[PDB]
């Protein structure tokens, strides 16, 4: 899905995973990058 490696914010919904790290960046889910 839409690549989880972007910047994530509260009202910023882009990364399909919504998995964010300590740098407020999206990270890859266990599902992958579909």
């Amino acid at each position: 899905c839409r690549i989880p490696n972007q910047k994530c914010f509260q009202h910023l919904d882009d990364c399909c995973s919504r998995k964010c790290n300590r740098f407020n960046k999206c990270v890859l889910p266990e599902t992958g990058g579909g």
